[PDB]
DNA sequence: TGTCCCTTTATCTCTCT
DNA sequence: AGAGAGATAAAGGGACA
């Protein structure tokens, strides 16, 4: 017999029960826990289903799933029910922060280390609990936390970094490795290659930060005379997420892409300067001619699609969908390029294909409006949120579809929409803002925290803002959102 | 195998002017 | 408004007990 048969039946038996009270988990939630936390995590969730759901902890189903769905998920579940009350009552963390720390591989370790080191990091090293939480909230959080305790002094004193920079480097998966590498390579990269400490911190502050720094050290000379790449270009490739893989792939593919396709080094660097830049470049090499053939898309448009995180996904999705979206849905190919040219272009493209008919027929939007909503980062999220909230926003709150479309049509559109839905009543009824004013605040990137800052100032007034009328606060919030409001308090 | 840690890739949100 | 940046998540490998 296949040995895993017994364990699979075990998994499936306990699985079916969890669909019952008090968690009621779907198949996706169940598969998720099984694939990352394994059967032990599934058995643990069931075993501790009642201890977590309500009294005392009051963890949602979602939160239980978030904790359970990682390597050692069973350990994190045991640790949370034990340490959540300690970290909340004795260190003043919110349950949300405890759950965030918990929801990574080795969550147990992170939680116990936060419990152990938060006092010394805050008192003796001058960090805030929020900074400690951020450091802890990644795989290997325990290692990062111990490494920050160990290295914060030498990094600030011997190497001139600020505590904020140290915290930023630590606040990535593998943070311990990046910190140790920065300690070693900061003088080398700064003195031999003329990089600013800020540039070094930028390269280091990514997952795989150790690899990106070591690859910059190794490849900077070669890249900056053989290829006539500037240091600024190499730093950009190394600091934007693509890191080590992106840098090595730029070395390989720059001449190929320029010579075979007529791209500039700037176009190649742009493609490279994203998460998964390696994947994007290789896909461009493959797919550009296929996309530009038969007088199809231009190289320029192919570059734009490629030049975002998930570029590879965007490119292949366009390849699969350009025909059906243009022909069956009636989009210009220029409209398809527009939707594709953002982080998560693939998600947005697939969501437009799925939801354009529904948004048009059931909600009365134009395809232009669907395209506009789709054409931002997280376009998929904004499109699904418009589908869900258009009727309550229009019918119960009185907004026009035009206003809903405007709110949705920025990065974070989903967040802006949910926050208007949530806060419009108290803003208008309780505080005398007009709906137009609420829509105006919400119709920018950062619409949600801009709205929340306004509500905070109207419900728990900070005297530092008291000289501003509601109208002036509205103008400020529209101009620069939460940050402008915060900046104004500081003076 | 279960748990911990690290790296890559992809997606989403907000800030900075 | 479009670059820059942080946050978050999925998924695979190394390491070890």
């Amino acid at each position: 017999q296949w040995s895993g048969a017994r364990a699979l039946e075990a998994l499936l038996t306990v699985a079916g029960e969890l669909r019952g009270p008090p968690l009621q988990l779907d198949t996706g939630q169940l598969l998720k826990i099984a694939k990352r936390g394994g059967v032990t995590a599934v058995e643990a969730v069931h075993a501790w289903r009642n201890a977590l759901t309500g009294a005392p902890l009051n963890l949602t189903p979602e939160q239980v799933v978030a904790i359970a769905s990682h390597d050692g998920g069973k350990q994190a579940l045991e640790t949370v029910q034990r340490l959540l009350p300690v970290l909340c009552q004795a260190h003043g963390l919110t349950p949300q922060q405890v759950v965030a720390i918990a929801s990574h591989d080795g969550g147990k370790q992170a939680l116990e280390t936060v419990q152990r080191l938060l006092p010394v990091l805050c008192q003796a090293h001058g960090l805030t609990p929020e900074q400690v939480v951020a450091i802890a909230s990644h795989d290997g959080g325990k290692q990062a936390l111990e490494t920050v305790q160990a290295l914060l002094p030498v990094l600030c004193q011997a190497h001139g970094l600020t505590p904020e920079q140290v915290v930023a480097i630590a606040s990535n998966g593998g943070g311990k490795q990046a910190l140790e590498t920065v300690q070693r390579l900061l003088p080398v990269l700064c003195q031999a290659h003329g990089l600013t400490p800020q540039q070094v911190v930028a390269i280091a502050s990514n997952g795989g930060g150790k690899q990106a720094l070591e690859t910059v050290q190794r490849l900077l000379p070669v890249l900056c005379q053989a290829h006539g790449l500037t240091p600024q270009q190499v730093v950009a490739i190394a600091s934007n997420g693509g890191g080590k893989q992106a840098l090595e792939t730029v070395q390989r593919l720059l001449p190929v892409l320029c010579q075979a396709h007529g791209l500039t080094p700037q176009q190649v660097v742009a493609i490279a300067s994203n998460m998964g830049g390696k994947q994007a470049l290789e896909t461009v090499q493959r797919l550009l001619p296929v996309l530009c053939q038969a007088h199809g898309l231009t190289p320029q448009q192919v570059v734009a699609i490629a030049s975002n995180g998930g570029g590879k996904q965007a490119l292949e999705t366009v390849q699969r969908l350009l025909p059906v979206l243009c022909q069956a849905h009636g989009l210009t190919p220029q409209q398809v390029v527009a939707i594709a040219s953002h982080d998560g272009g693939k998600q947005a493209l697939e969501t437009v294909q799925r939801l354009l008919p529904v948004l048009c027929q059931a909600h009365g939007l134009t395809p232009e409006q669907v395209v506009a909503i789709a054409s931002n980062g997280g376009g998929k999220q904004a499109l699904e949120t418009v589908q869900r909230l258009l009727p309550v926003l229009c019918q119960a709150h009185g907004l026009t579809p035009e206003q809903v479309v405007a709110i949705a049509s920025h990065d974070g559109g989903k967040q802006a929409l949910e926050t208007v839905q949530r806060l419009l009543p108290v803003l208008c009824q309780a505080h005398g803002l007009t709906p137009q004013q609420v829509v105006a605040i919400a119709s920018n990137g950062g619409g949600r925290p801009a709205l929340e800052s306004i509500v905070a100032q109207l419900s728990r007034p900070d005297p530092a803002l008291a000289a501003l009328t509601n109208d002036h606060l509205v103008a400020l919030a529209c101009l620069g959102g939460r940050p402008a409001l915060d900046a104004v308090k500081k003076l």
